[PDB]
RNA sequence: AAAAAAAAAAAAAAAAAAAAAAAAAAAAAAAAAAAAAAAAAAAAAAAAAAAAAAAAAAAAAAAAAAA
């Protein structure tokens, strides 16, 4: 119950995700800059996780989930630049 | 008066019993009766009778990270 792991959440495939594309595509795009903040990582992956509370109290995001899975994935969920 | 040594080396010696035609009995149904080395000489291991062997146990992984 404290793992907590927003790679877990959104997970597909067994593809442990690259989360610098997920801020990309979730939030804003400064998560693909560089530098390697880690504050920055945990700060964006609190916002992921704020992100995966309301829209698992919308319960729907499978849905837009998937679709923009199948639309990175026709970007190969390579780095936006 | 058939009157013989009275036992080495743990010697050595007894048996502890039969066709019965006693009386007017034919010619193997036995179940098989069945010997040869020795010129430097004969030589299975696995565990040993298939009187009934279906014999691919699904797979799929689009991929990581970890800024
Ligand atoms: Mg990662």
């Amino acid at each position: 119950n404290q793992i907590r792991d927003t790679a877990i959440y959104f997970l597909q495939g067994k593809r442990y995700l690259s989360l610098r594309y997920l801020a990309y595509v979730l939030l804003g795009m400064n998560i693909q800059e560089g530098n390697h903040d880690s504050i920055e990582d945990a700060h964006t992956a609190l916002i992921l996780y704020k992100k995966y509370l309301h829209l698992k109290e919308k319960a729907i995001f499978e849905k837009v989930l998937n679709s923009v899975y199948e639309e990175g994935r026709a970007h190969n969920f390579k780095v936006p630049e």
